[PDB]
């Protein structure tokens, strides 16, 4: 059989079923990434998530090196290209990670009613989630789960999800390796941000790299004995939290340069070897099953993202400012501690869910009571971990949408990290304000703005709102609504 | 037998009772929707109708793909069409569901006699309406009952309505799939927006996406959310497709009983569990036969009341210049998404007729056709003589507004004019002093109109000649 084995997400060879369907029985697998590199024609994307996808492909091609073979990164759009890549190499076989997000689906349905046609045979699994989504819906009576508690109950009820699948052979890859033409890095090579067009002078190494490899490295990491301890057993909010853990996983599992089965296993394992007793709680695995409600209400909900017309959502006259959304969006708000969460968001792609929390919270019921839908585009610009049934759900939440309290944009970030480096990492011309001014450098006298080279209005915005009046105003507001 | 099914409402596969007996013993089957393109000989219909029903004319045709055929729109009136596709077809049966409304039925009515003449066989099912009007208006003496009381107590003499019928097969339909030409989209393809004149330049997503696929998806949704109010659109809410007929009535009546005996033990329900589709049948039971219906005179059944004739505020009520935030607002939001909720219904047409402008209920009648898209004939029509309190025997356009929504944010996101205004002022800015209009950016009388009577004098004018009425 020929097979072209079709990269999306699940960047990675491990717990990769699609890629296994694709080499059995295969004279010839061909592993595939197909890429749009016409930016201004789609939304915009920012460079860390092309950075970061393209530093997944130069992954998956060098492990791919290993077995005699390369990937193949064609450029252009999947439905214009698989025509002529069945053609062209002969394909009698297409795998793929299976993708449920309503418009993934889509675009997905249409490539397999065109290989059909070809007579190309489709094979999917889905290595992206740790259930079978749908499965999930039937036993909750072909609806999804509409609140976390339904969701836990609905999996309590279900078998253990699939334990992570065997990688591919390296005798197996070596059976089915392609034959590679001299030409292959012109044609099917991983290009780099500069040949993109992206500016990449003076570009720091991300702090964030991508691919399998780097994800596996983090995996090991992050369940040793040692960081069990500061990250499960006794989780506690350090200002060092804010910043960027070399243990983090929630890009790869976004990527899917890890699988999620493996982490969750793995982290059973560890819960075993420290504590005696073989039955976890499902608190442990809750950012996991967070990820796992949010793609089972999306996956048949295609305005997931959207308020109108949105069953789930509730329907809320947000406010249309859009000169408010775009100071919010480019850390121009005037207060430094919103300003430093979205300064870090743009410049390395995640931040703690308390900074998102804080974040979401001052561009929709907390302060400009801008709909979350304007949050959902800017997160997914710039968010790492975020797609689309992760990202909104958790908007339409943090906004009371669909599925807490909000904080002061100046008492809670004094409350996270009183030392106010947090703000001077990202907000330098702020360096020189003392802590206890740092958060309101509109507060500082003249004379400490002078001392700092920063003056508020000039160096650095005044405050945009009057988190006392619009808090005033957005609380008698939720409580109509509630 | 050649069979045609007449789409009109009924824009739907399930709960189709006429299609179903167009396809039994049916060599050809061919599901055809008259589309009169000439709108200025018709009177106005605004575009979220037209849109409403392109989008359920293009659900149906999806749905007709699937079963290897596809929808037939036929240009023109119905009357100078159906001879010519009789022949051209060799039709032997018209199929269609049965339309209660006095003009829809004077009209079936010719279209049958031509069928007798070409030897075409017609049938005939009344899934429109949970009832047989007829029957209804038989056991009340033969004339139609004039009170919602009359009417519960009618019909909880009379059996349960008829089950919703089973969708039509799948393989039925191929056995009787029509051959379809390649130049099928160029005669019978779905008309858009733009090919019927329309401006879709900044045009967004429907707030009420039309087609059946649409409305059952929204029933469930929103027989979940009540197994677990506003003014803006539900997207669970479900009357724009009973209108259409990409509802059915029945589906939906005994979907939401089952919903009671799922929740309450009990397995009889009251009626109040079907208040709005008890309304509905109740103005077509007391239309059916009235072909005056829709006036005041000449209408049997309506209070003759001497409203005054104002076309100046009439037109400024319909594009919501009278200057009453509340009352502009809503129908901004009437005119804009095609919806708006019954006590901005209430609201509104107070505004007109009793409440202050003492216009007449038909003019309201005409504003709500054009940009109404969940009330018919019937429905609108039975609505504003109720309202108006002229059958079937009002609120301050500022308070009842401030009381609805406190915030006014319902007020800045229909007349974003008036965004600026504090919520003490945006539903009386004529209040609001002269700085704080300066501080909006919106002056009253030039950037907002001034509001066109004073509630107080007029309302006192307007109670006193209601009284005089009874
Ligand atoms: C507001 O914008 C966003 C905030 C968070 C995310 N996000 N990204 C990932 C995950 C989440 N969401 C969460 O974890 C929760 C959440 C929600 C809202 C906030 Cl504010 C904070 C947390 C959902 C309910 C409780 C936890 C889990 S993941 O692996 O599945 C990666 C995305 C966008
Ligand atoms: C004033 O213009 C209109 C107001 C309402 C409608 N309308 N549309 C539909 C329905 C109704 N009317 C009602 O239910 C009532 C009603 C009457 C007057 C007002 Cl103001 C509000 C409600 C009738 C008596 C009590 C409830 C039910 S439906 O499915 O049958 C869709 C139409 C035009």
């Amino acid at each position: 059989a020929s097979s072209v084995h079709w990269f999306r997400k699940g960047l990675r060879l491990h717990d990769n079923p699609a890629l296994l369907a694709a080499v059995r029985g295969a004279r010839c697998v061909r592993c595939v990434y197909i890429l749009d590199p016409w930016f201004a024609a789609s939304s915009s994307v920012g460079i860390n998530r092309w950075r970061f996808l393209l530093q997944s492909l130069e992954d998956l091609d060098t492990s791919l090196r290993k077995l005699n073979s390369r990937l193949f990164v064609v450029r252009g759009q999947p439905a214009d290209v698989f025509p002529r890549l069945f053609k062209e190499w002969g394909v009698t076989r297409l795998t793929f990670e299976y993708d449920s997000e309503p418009f993934g689906k889509e675009r997905d349905a249409a490539i397999m009613k065109m290989a059909k046609e070809a007579g190309v045979e489709v094979v999917t699994e889905n290595s992206h989630t740790l259930y079978d989504l749908d499965r999930i819906i039937e036993l909750n009576g072909q609806k999804p789960p509409l609140t976390y508690k339904r969701f836990q109950a609905l999996i309590s009820r279900m078998e253990l999800p699939k334990k992570p699948a065997v990688a591919v052979s390296s005798q197996q890859m070596e059976s089915c390796r392609a034959e590679i033409q001299e030409n292959h890095d012109d044609t099917y090579g991983v290009p780099s941000l500069e040949e993109l067009g992206f500016p990449t002078e003076g570009l720091g190494p991300a702090v964030w790299q991508g691919g399998e490899t780097e994800a596996l490295a983090r995996l090991d990491k992050h369940l040793e004995r040692k960081a069990w301890v500061a990250n499960y057993e006794r989780p506690r909010m350090n200002a060092n939290s804010l910043l960027a853990s070399p243990t983090g996983l929630s890009p790869y599992l976004r990527f899917g340069c890890l699988s999620c089965r493996l982490f969750y296993y793995r982290l059973w394992d560890l819960y075993k070897k420290v504590k005696r007793n073989s039955t976890p709680p499902l608190s442990l695995f809750g950012q996991l099953l967070w990820r796992e409600f949010f793609y089972t209400a999306a996956t048949n909900n295609p305005r997931f993202d959207r308020m109108e017309g949105n069953p789930i959502c509730i329907q809320i006259p947000w406010d249309r400012n859009p000169e408010a959304l775009a100071k919010w969006a480019e850390g121009k708000t005037g207060f430094p501690w919103i300003d430093a969460i979205m300064t870090q968001l743009r410049q390395e792609g995640w931040i703690h869910h308390l900074a998102r929390h804080a974040v979401a919270c001052f561009l929709t019921r907390g302060d400009l009571w801008v709909s979350w839908e304007s949050g959902v585009r800017v997160f997914d610009e710039l968010l790492l971990d975020a797609d689309f049934s992760v990202n909104a759900g958790s908007w339409m939440w943090l906004s009371c949408s669909a599925f807490f309290h909000c904080y002061c944009p100046v008492g809670f970030g004094r409350r996270t990290d009183p030392s106010g480096d947090y703000i001077r990492r990202y907000l330098p011309k702020l360096k020189g304000f003392p802590s206890r001014y740092i958060y309101e450098p509109w507060n500082a006298p003249e004379s400490v703005q002078k001392a700092a080279k920063c003056i508020i209005g000039v160096d650095y915005p005044r405050p945009i709102v009057n988190h006392a009046e619009t808090s005033r105003l957005n609380i008698e507001r939720m409580k109509q609504i509630y």
